[PDB]
């Protein structure tokens, strides 16, 4: 499913039980409309793929783990691995997910 981030805590331990498995992260804005637009569609991997851990950071009550990747540009995705970045980008191209998860698959 997915799971809402409040601060580093919450994402050092949500790392803990991805375990080894690929982990997606999706930095939007909620006080946004548009960047909040697009939250049906990464949420819609949740569902799509139950074989991958997607998470939900917030830039405003998260603010905290934003400043850590430094996200200037939301919305973003990036993919972690055994709690090591292995790859990430920018841009409100939701469809690009796609070629992208069959990137680090």
């Amino acid at each position: 499913m997915v799971k809402q981030i409040e601060s580093k805590t919450a994402f050092q331990e949500a790392l803990d039980a991805a375990g080894d498995k690929l982990v997606v992260v999706d930095f939007s804005a909620t006080w946004c409309g548009p960047c909040k637009m697009i939250k049906p569609f990464f949420h819609s991997l949740s569902e799509k793929y139950s074989n991958v851990i997607f998470l939900e950071v917030d830039v405003d009550d998260a603010q905290d783990v934003a400043s850590e990747a430094e996200v200037k540009a939301t919305p973003t995705f990036q993919f972690f691995k055994k709690g090591q970045k292995v790859g990430e980008f920018s841009g409100a191209n939701k469809e690009k997910l796609e070629a992208t998860i069959n990137e680090l698959v």
